[PDB]
């Protein structure tokens, strides 16, 4: 409910943001895509992330709701 | 959910400081801006969005309005 | 939760302290102020809410008090 | 689970010591008092409450086979 | 589709495995049973492990 | 509705490696051999079985697009 429309801003209005895996390090770069499992982390090459290993999405610049 | 839900909505309504302590070991500070079955959005200087599956423990600065 | 409940309501009716060990290995310390199917309220000199998820092992100060059938 | 009744099953009714190895690394020990879909209650010096969740394996003091 | 024809082909050809677990230690054995969320492996005795809480299993030879 | 199975099976067919990041750290790299909704058979010395409840990223060596 909220997932979704977080990710889908971050990609919208394109914003780097620093996500903090469960294991204990930070990736980053740009939202290139993502569903309900994975989520595709578009840096120098597009990494897929597992949404089960995320901790928190941190984002560098606000982004709408609405 | 007969707890979580009533125990967040409080602390979110009430825009009580919290602590979440993650799973390993981090520890994230702000209030609760909102949430669903699965993610928390934590607001301090900005919004992160948490899942609630790394997090442990949810430690209020203040006791919460159960009543 | 057919064997959670019991278990939980009968050390936080009897006011039964407990160490609370997490996945982490952490280990909390208070009473059984209040739970429900994914959250456990662990109170001690403050109040926390604990995510079932992230328990291990509930371990009691010492058994409830046990009665015939 | 079509084993997990069984297998825990076996350790209650012969009564037989086991060892509970948890996600963490930890090591409970003690007999099988009962058990559901999601917990194992296991007593010692007192009846404790394990997550299965948090549980990776069980490993029973001898052959119950 | 992929686990089961997989653990089955380690218990049908008896074939030594190895087990690791999401906490890094290793178990050793046969594929002696396995369900929807168990694997019992057999060496001295017969331990249940969840799948919950393994990693990855690499086949010995 | 779908985005791991492309993104695995492209990375199967172009024989593009990877280095599978587990929850725990640790890192298996090699190829994709197959993939169901639970596993990812890793190829390399030997043929293993990867749980996905177990791997936090998958890091190709080479990209892929279109």
């Amino acid at each position: 409910l909220l997932q979704d429309p977080f990710l889908n801003a971050l990609r919208k209005e394109h914003v780097p943001v620093s996500i903090y895996l469960v294991n204990g390090i930070k990736l980053q770069g740009h939202v290139e895509s993502f569903d309900q499992y994975v989520v595709l982390l578009r840096n120098t090459v597009t990494q897929m992330v597992y949404k089960h290993a995320i901790s928190t999405v941190v984002p560098a610049r606000a982004v709408n709701l609405s």
